[PDB]
């Protein structure tokens, strides 16, 4: 990574929490191209103080994502570890996270809308798998809108998926459990089956949250039931508009060598 120096860097508001994380709007000055000064608005994702031991999964998450380069995944700008700081620095988006754009906008998104971001995910998650990268973590709050819909001109919503925070092969077995059902069930099993299999089933279950207006899946479970849940072999409820529930039900299969490869969930989306 680009070491950034923390005299370059503003902190503005508080933009909300990750597991062990904070995050918020910052600028940066720097040099830009042709020598020219530039202002430039960032998000600034601080690692807490009291989880410093987790530092080397902390950036291994942006290093995935910078390991390659596609227009549907977030750019790194850097890192600032000066003083006692863990920080990443990454692109700025304006809309910000999708599961408060789908809370916020749950009356104006339909299903074209809908069926739009799902392929534009598929899509990152095929690149991902043709370099077979794992991801670990994908979820709603983890896809970034940096563009709305604009029917006047015709022009689609745009996102990138954003990266995946440290991994589930290193978190407390609680914060795993209250991640269910984007983590699957081979996962609560045993964290060290991380696997491509693994984004597939919790690509199912983004696309639940993306058909359901800001919903969180399981959410009136607790830790206990969601376990009961896998345990039952329990799938979740089509969302009211269905069009995509037998998509999220193959994504989440049980057998994780049964789940669709990224190339025949596209071929399905683009024959809806
Ligand atoms: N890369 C990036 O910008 N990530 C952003 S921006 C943002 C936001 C923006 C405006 C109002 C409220 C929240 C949230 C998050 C996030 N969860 O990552």
């Amino acid at each position: 990574f680009h070491k950034i120096r923390n005299e370059d860097l503003i902190f503005n508001e508080s933009l909300g929490q990750g597991t062990f994380t904070k995050i918020f709007k910052g600028v940066r000055r720097e040099v830009g191209d042709y020598g020219q000064l530039h202002e430039t608005e960032v998000l600034l994702k601080v690692l807490d103080k009291a989880h410093r031991n987790y530092s080397e999964s902390f950036f291994e998450a942006a290093s995935m994502m910078s390991k390659l380069s596609h227009k549907h995944l977030v750019l790194n700008y850097g890192v600032c570890v000066c003083g006692d700081e863990n920080i990443l620095v990454q692109e700025f988006v304006k809309f910000g996270s999708l599961d408060t754009y789908l809370k916020k906008n749950k009356n104006c998104i339909n299903i074209l809308w809908k069926l739009e971001v799902a392929k534009q995910l598929a899509a990152a998650m095929h690149f991902l798998e043709e370099n077979t990268l794992i991801h670990g973590n994908v979820c709603a709050k983890n896809i970034l809108l940096i563009r709305e819909e604009d029917r006047k001109t015709g022009n689609p919503p745009f996102i990138k998926l954003s990266d995946p925070g440290i991994s589930i092969t290193v978190l407390p077995k609680d914060i795993l459990q209250e991640r269910i059902p984007w983590v699957p069930p081979e996962c609560i099993e045993n964290p060290k089956n991380l696997n491509l299999a693994t984004d597939k089933w919790s690509f199912g279950t983004t696309l639940w949250e993306i058909c359901s207006g800001g919903d969180k899946p399981l959410s009136a479970l607790d830790s206990q039931r969601k376990l009961q849940f896998y345990e039952d072999r329990h799938q979740l409820p089509a969302p009211k508009a269905a069009e995509l529930a037998n998509l999220i039900n193959n994504c989440m299969d049980y057998e994780p060598d049964h789940r669709p490869s990224f190339r025949a969930i596209i071929r399905d989306l683009n024959s809806l």
